[PDB]
RNA sequence: GCUCGCUGGGGAUACUGCGGGCCUUGGGACCGGGAGAGGCCGGGGGUACCCCCGGGGUAGGGGUGAAAUCCUAUAAUCCCGGG
């Protein structure tokens, strides 16, 4: 049943800020949708803009 | 010689005391550009920690030289969003 409950999740694509690009930035599981609002994800500066050097900024 | 103590007079003016004058070195007052976790009062913050509410997940967590009391299915330890 524990996997069953593990069966009922979408998965959801997250998107970086207009003014950031809007790029791609990674994958979340989530059954209701409703539940995904207020989630935070970290990334660096670098995945971003490529250059690196500047991979000590984290937004 | 001892009772080193008292008293009538004369002389000296280096030092101490007293009176007058004149100084700036000790001390104090004032002005300049700087130093400092010195003190008091008002405002703005930093992580950490404890408790509460909501989401996930499920059988352990904590602690000692070794254990046990203790916490946990009224859902803990752990992770996330708020107060
Ligand atoms: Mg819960």
């Amino acid at each position: 049943a524990a996997k069953d409950k593990w069966k009922l999740k979408q998965w959801y694509v997250i998107y970086a800020p207009d003014f950031f690009g809007g790029v791609e930035v990674g994958l979340t599981p989530a059954d209701d949708p409703e539940k995904v609002l207020n989630r935070v994800v970290e990334v660096t500066l670098k995945d971003i803009t490529g250059d690196f050097l500047k991979g000590h900024v984290k937004l």
